């Protein structure tokens, strides 16, 4: 359903994704895998993600966010996913 722009594509590939065409659910899956395997979540308060000094933070223009309100990821996906025909 979607194709990611370069910085997002790099993140998904770092999480084990192949190619450049994905479903939205796949993108969400690989973003979660990325955060887990790169240990970006806060170690004591896992709802928080420290993305500063990572490509994800560069892409979001944030040092941190929380799943208490994951709106920054929504904005990023709107800007970085091309809808496929
Ligand atoms: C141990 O702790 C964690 C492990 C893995 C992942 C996480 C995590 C987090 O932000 N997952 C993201 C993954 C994609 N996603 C998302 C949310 C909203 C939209 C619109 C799109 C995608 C939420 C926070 N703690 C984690």
């Amino acid at each position: 359903q979607v194709r990611p722009k370069l910085p997002l594509l790099k993140i998904l590939h770092a999480a084990g994704a192949q190619g450049e065409m994905f479903t939205v659910k796949e993108v969400m899956h690989y973003l979660g895998q990325y955060i887990m395997v790169k240990q970006l979540y806060d170690q004591q308060e896992q709802h928080m993600v420290y993305c500063g000094g990572d490509l994800l933070g560069e892409l979001l223009g944030r040092q941190s966010f929380s799943v208490k309100d994951p709106s920054p990821l929504y904005d990023m996906l709107r800007k970085n996913l091309v809808t496929l025909a």
